């Protein structure tokens, strides 16, 4: 087929003449950004994990190891990794946390086994699909959450659909 | 009092005319270094945690929060943080891990509420205590594991006893 991948602010990945959704899968990492307020010591940690998707969770490889799932079909493959920076501030007196924040993002790689164009209206979080003229609209997908990152995955590679 | 703190390769912290041991406490992080062998994707993550010690675990603050313990006595305080870098290599085909390795270290800060000198023979992992002349030996502590980092904590600060 030929689909579009979308990384949103809530930390969500979605995939789409239509733009219908085929699947939307997330990870236990929450939003791609967070903040708070409640001499200091500061704790933290970045983490680059990796999620093996089909076109489905077959494995999750991280800095500790892998968690796998059953079933088969060979088949297709879609690499997906999550980079989550994180750091809290904490009073040396006692772990009372003055404040905290964290940022994150996804990146995409593909592993293997009639055109129009796509632009993303970040103002209204639209995924717009046009045509040729210039260009005439064909469809658009609206997300109920700010779009962080997006790519175009047709053939078997990954063009990053820019802001 | 007046004591000497020692960070060893196994990821262990120890404290010592004597050099007797008053306490030796560790964390669930294993050795300060590790390695292995079994186009690649690479997972990883650094983590800077913090351990609140007395002179005892009262709290462990990390990038996720705190775990505390009971009892009281005010009292004394000894800040101790662990920085653990870690990264595995993993085949894009499937999380089979081509290899992996990790490094780590501790650093010390003090929070409050007749001399001789100390050198560390890294060759035989000795903690040597001398005197004045020159200098004559008074005692030595031998560790059954390579010494990574060491400090001198007398008054209420931290001089790093060098290699």
């Amino acid at each position: 087929a030929s689909l579009v991948i979308i990384s949103t602010l809530d930390g969500r990945i979605a995939a789409l003449n239509d733009g219908k959704k085929q699947w939307d899968l997330d990870v236990g990492s929450g939003s791609l950004v967070s903040s708070s307020l409640s001499d200091v010591v500061l704790v933290g940690g970045k983490s680059l994990t990796t999620y093996g998707l089909s076109a489905k969770l077959r494995y999750i490889c991280s800095a500790l190891g892998c968690r796998r799932w059953d079933s088969d079909e060979e088949e297709d493959i879609l690499l997906l990794q999550r980079t989550q920076k994180t750091v809290r501030a904490v009073g040396p007196r006692s772990g009372s946390e003055k404040w905290n924040f964290s940022v994150g993002h996804f990146e995409l790689r593909y592993i293997p086994d009639l055109d129009t164009v796509i632009k993303v209206s970040v103002a209204d979080w639209k995924v717009m699909a046009f045509s040729r003229k210039g260009g005439r609209l064909e469809w658009e997908y609206q997300f109920c959450t700010p779009i962080a990152s997006a790519w175009l995955v047709r053939d078997g590679k990954v063009i990053p659909i820019s802001l």
